């Protein structure tokens, strides 16, 4: 039975790496300027041994994505449609009153809980953000983890600096990272402290002779953008401000962590037995350019928390830590080494892919929104899964009170506009012809737009979505307004 590592980077979009995730018309990687700015040599090492997905969808912000990864359910269905504010219910003015602020529940068959039931040692390290303060989900031990280092209801760290006690000595006390007291006062960067702790848990799992699931959930690369002195000297582009250079150092330190975990697997002799899934949790938050133009994920439009592709396009790499044709466990999930997969995947697809390789099954009667990636991981187009992603955000952020719906080449953006709830607005893009969202064409294809609204409307109902409300609590369902 294989070990599984989900290496999840906070606020890391598809361009925040030296690995090119943009595909040309031949399905081959194309280098863009951000790929020559970031330095992720261990991601390059992992891409050499595995498969990159060029189109991989997450939700637009943290808790919705982290809920979706744990449950295999869309944010419509698990109900965590906003990032969770630990201290108070952040519905936002027009948010659904019954949205799942409390978060993941002790009774949910989460990926870790199903693995734990099967005898896996399940380890959580770093950012959890599965529940509010005082909730079941605040504590990863309540949703199927045997071990939690540094996870709580917090969604970012009080500091990256060990000298600042990660918030306990200096910085934001109410976001102080827990469980790392032995690093306080030292010059150990938060991302380094988490790596040391993860490698200690991996070592302990191997000596106990149990297969493990490691949720390596970095606080990197979320603000505050506090530069790592180990890497800052490499970042000197005159058109990148101090914040962007700090962000680049959080990326490079994240990549060092990935390398130290891969080295530890090789040192223990278990690399042949360990699957690594690498992704970000939502659209990239790099402090570059213009938030609703081109910057954080150029050449794609937008940023973390927007309705654009930059809001929800994350990097995704799957690789055996040491590929080996002889390996029994690798025959259950063969990966085309050094290749790019251009067919769409989503964070809901992780649940069914991991449970199958682990020798478990998706519980037959548990309704999921994910598809086993086995066929796509071999480097083939999988006709058993749709080219579709539905990103429901009935809350306030860089974009507000919207649903996006992608079906094949087409993307609908529906704005509920709760302040003028009788006059909603729909936009239409052809992402095949216009991947940078430059050519809004609802006026030119009014029937494609009408059809997408009906399909999206039916899918929101099928998934049990909670809708935004107007000032007086009237439920705002999408409708063909024209
Ligand atoms: C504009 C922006 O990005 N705001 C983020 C918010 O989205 C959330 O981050 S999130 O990664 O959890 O979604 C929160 C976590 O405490 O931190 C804020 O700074
Ligand atoms: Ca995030």
């Amino acid at each position: 039975r294989p070990n599984i590592i989900v290496f999840l980077v906070d606020d890391m979009g598809l361009m925040d790496t030296s690995v090119p995730f943009i595909a040309d018309e031949s399905g081959q990687p194309v280098r863009h300027p951000l790929n020559d700015w970031y330095h992720t040599p261990n991601m390059e090492r992992l891409a050499k041994q595995g498969i990159c997905f060029s189109t991989f969808y997450a939700q637009s912000v943290s808790s919705p994505s982290r809920a979706s990864i744990m449950t295999g359910q869309n944010a419509t269905r698990h109900g965590v449609t906003n990032w969770i504010n630990a201290e108070s219910n952040n519905r936002n003015p027009f948010g659904p009153p019954q949205w799942n602020w409390k978060g993941l529940r002790k009774d949910m068959p989460t990926m870790p809980r199903v693995l734990q039931q099967a005898g896996y040692k399940t380890i959580h390290v770093g950012k959890a953000h599965f529940g509010c303060m005082g909730s079941e989900g605040e504590n990863p031990l309540n949703i199927g983890f045997d071990v939690n280092i540094a996870g709580s209801g917090i969604g970012h760290p009080g500091s990256y600096y060990g000298e600042w006690g990660y918030g306990h000595i200096k910085g934001q006390k109410i976001r102080a990272v827990p469980d790392l007291e032995k690093y306080h006062g030292t010059d150990t960067f938060l991302s380094e402290a988490l790596t040391i702790e993860a490698n200690r848990e991996i070592t302990k799992a191997v000596e106990e002779k149990r297969p493990f699931y490691l949720n390596m959930a970095h606080y990197a690369v979320h603000s505050p953008f506090q530069a790592d002195k180990r890497f800052l000297s490499r970042y000197t582009d005159p058109d990148k401000n101090e914040q962007a250079r700090a962000f680049a150092t959080l990326i490079e330190g994240m990549d060092k962590s990935l390398g130290d975990i891969m080295d530890q697997l090789e040192k223990l002799g278990i690399a042949e037995n360990t699957l690594i899934l690498f992704l970000g949790d939502n659209g990239g938050d790099a402090p570059l350019g213009d938030e609703r133009g081109y910057g954080s994920s150029a050449p794609l439009r937008g940023k973390k928390g927007t309705e654009f592709e930059g809001g929800m396009r994350v990097p995704f790499i799957a690789a055996w830590a040491k590929p080996e044709k002889k390996s029994k466990v690798q025959k259950n999930l063969p990966i085309e080494v050094g290749s790019m997969q251009t067919q769409l995947g989503t964070i809901m697809d992780i649940y069914p892919t991991v449970l199958s390789v682990a020798g478990c099954e998706v519980p037959q009667n548990y309704v999921i929104d994910g598809f086993d990636l086995k066929k796509q991981l071999s480097g083939k187009v999988d006709k058993k899964r749709p080219e579709s992603f539905l990103m429901h955000f009935p809350h306030a952020h860089r974009g507000s009170y919207f649903t996006t719906y992608r079906m094949g080449d087409w993307k609908l953006i529906y704005y509920y506009l709760p302040e003028t709830p009788k006059q909603p607005k729909a936009l239409l893009y052809n992402l095949k012809d216009d991947p940078e969202e430059r050519n809004e064409l609802s006026a030119a294809h009014p029937d494609q737009c009408r059809e997408m609204i009906r399909e999206m409307s039916a899918r929101l109902e099928k998934e049990g979505a909670l809708y935004p409300v107007d000032k007086q609590g009237n439920e705002l369902k999408p409708f063909v307004y024209f």
